[PDB]
């Protein structure tokens, strides 16, 4: 089974997973200079002032904090978006080292770690059903680096001890996530993919040109998840990126000058 490991980390997962070789796969490299900006593309509208979260969940590759998604109380609009997206779940990617982690990189650079937000486009009804279309999904990905302490994750972090390993979940509600955006919704947009397994070409990504500073012992409580479960030899749960895939024939625009 799949991971981030030298035996079934990405460089393997084509063999399941042969999309993971197709022709909109993530992350990509945002060249900042190639990048065209489009005055046609709208301001995004987050509008996460009634969202519901439920739960915490280590899956033994990243930690996903969920929300209720039957009713439309957390929803991304605008940008390069036709209709409601209703948010399902966070998660993060992070490194070993504070110089890598994230998914996508600018210039080559790459942040200490990346989060995403995960939509569904409410036209297809369920989750499910969005990741088989092209315009299922809407992932809003978001920089960290390592500085000033970030307050509104404090909350996450000072939850992941009981969620230390693999299958191991915890109550986690009346978390607000909009204590991890940054001051500008200036973005970059361009048709993806999941990125990982099952390799999905469903996503239209919003990537924040603006980076979250968060703290380097906010980090290092990550790197203190296992991707292990309970009572196997432990492995730090760091390293969980996959890197930059070939842009193709794709263009990545911007909603800025
Ligand atoms: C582990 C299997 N799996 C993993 C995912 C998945 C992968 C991702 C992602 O790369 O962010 N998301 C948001 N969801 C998925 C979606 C539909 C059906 C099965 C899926
Ligand atoms: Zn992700």
């Amino acid at each position: 089974h799949w991971g981030y490991g030298k035996h079934n980390g990405p460089e393997h997962w084509h063999k399941d997973f042969p999309i993971a070789k197709g022709e909109r796969q993530s992350p990509v490299d945002i060249d900042t200079h190639t990048a065209k900006y489009d005055p046609s593309l709208k301001p995004l509208s987050v509008s996460y002032d009634q969202a519901t979260s439920l739960r915490i969940l280590n899956n033994g590759h990243a930690f996903n904090v969920e929300f209720d998604d039957s009713q439309d109380k957390a929803v991304l609009k605008g940008g390069p978006l036709d209709g409601t997206y209703r948010l399902i779940q966070f998660h993060f990617h992070w490194g070993s080292l504070d110089g890598q982690g994230s998914e996508h990189t600018v210039d080559k650079k790459k942040y200490a770690a990346e989060l995403h937000l995960v939509h569904w486009n409410t036209k297809y009804g369920d989750f499910g059903k969005a990741v088989q279309q092209p315009d299922g999904l809407a992932v809003l990905g978001i920089f960290l680096k390592v500085g000033s302490a970030k307050p509104g994750l404090q909350k996450v972090v000072d939850v992941l001890d009981s969620i230390k390993t693999k299958g191991k979940s915890a109550d986690f509600t009346n978390f607000d996530p909009r204590g991890l955006l940054p001051e500008s919704l200036d973005y970059w947009t361009y048709p993806g993919s999941l990125t990982t397994p099952p390799l999905l070409e469903c996503v239209t990504w919003i990537v924040l040109k603006e980076p979250i500073s968060v703290s380097s012992e906010q980090v290092l409580k990550f790197r203190k998840l296992n991707f292990n479960g309970e009572g196997e030899p432990e492995e730090l749960m760091v390293d969980n990126w996959r890197p930059a895939q070939p842009l193709k024939n794709r263009q990545i625009k911007a909603s800025f000058k």
